[PDB]
């Protein structure tokens, strides 16, 4: 009980922190490494823990004036459903040892192709009148947010190997 909700709150308070770093490409082509505490408290605890823990990220992003609103509707998606969506990576939890390495980078290409699909619907709706020079929305939307999400993929697939080789007790929760 309180181990699990000090590690669901230590772990979305650490998304926030880790979102002041400063993680602009180009515009709005970013390296999401926010996602890092999320995907590993889902992979760790599963995917109940994992939703929790996004929704709560995503919630101090905007109470603390950090989210970009464009309007309710927007907030909602790229602010609640699209932090908490990342919680699917838990489906891929590793119960029992040995861990290995391939569910690990399975839960985090889901769970990040499917922030940014969010992000990718979001943009078409609400952030075409950016869109560069000859770009449709749909175009526009799918090169910022596929970027985006593939750049986020790359960051969170070298600090999760990391962890797996040098901190492998991270990903499988045991008692005692
Ligand atoms: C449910 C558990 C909640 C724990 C969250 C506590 C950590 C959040 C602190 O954020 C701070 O917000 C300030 C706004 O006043 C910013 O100026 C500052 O840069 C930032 O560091
Ligand atoms: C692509 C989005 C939806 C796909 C969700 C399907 C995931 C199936 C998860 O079951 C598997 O069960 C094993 C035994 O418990 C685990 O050890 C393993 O790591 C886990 O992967
Ligand atoms: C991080 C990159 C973001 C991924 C963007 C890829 C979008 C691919 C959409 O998947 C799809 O699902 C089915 C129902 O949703 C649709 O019938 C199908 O036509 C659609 O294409
Ligand atoms: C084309 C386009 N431009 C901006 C955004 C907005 N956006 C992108 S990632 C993100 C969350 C990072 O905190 C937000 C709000 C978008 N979806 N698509």
């Amino acid at each position: 009980n309180v181990r699990l909700l000090t590690e669901i709150a230590f772990m979305a308070a650490l998304a926030f922190i880790i979102s002041l770093i400063p993680n602009t490409v180009y515009g709005w082509i970013i390296v999401e490494i926010a996602c890092i505490p999320i995907l590993l408290l889902s992979l760790r605890r599963g995917l109940t823990a994992g939703l929790v823990g996004g929704l709560i990220w995503g919630i101090l992003s905007m109470i603390t004036g950090h989210a970009y609103i464009l309007s309710l509707s927007q907030a909602f998606l790229e602010y609640l459903v699209a932090p908490v969506s990342l919680g699917i990576a838990g489906l891929f939890r590793q119960k029992t040892a040995p861990l290995k390495l391939a569910p690990v980078l399975l839960g985090t290409f889901v769970a990040v192709l499917l922030k940014y699909f969010f992000h990718f619907i979001a943009g078409i709706i609400f952030w075409s009148q950016y869109a560069w020079k000859g770009w449709g929305a749909v175009a526009y939307s799918l090169a910022v947010n596929g970027i985006s999400g593939i750049l986020t993929a790359i960051a969170a697939f070298v600090i999760l190997i990391i962890f797996v080789k040098k901190f492998p007790k991270l990903f499988i929760h045991s008692n005692y």
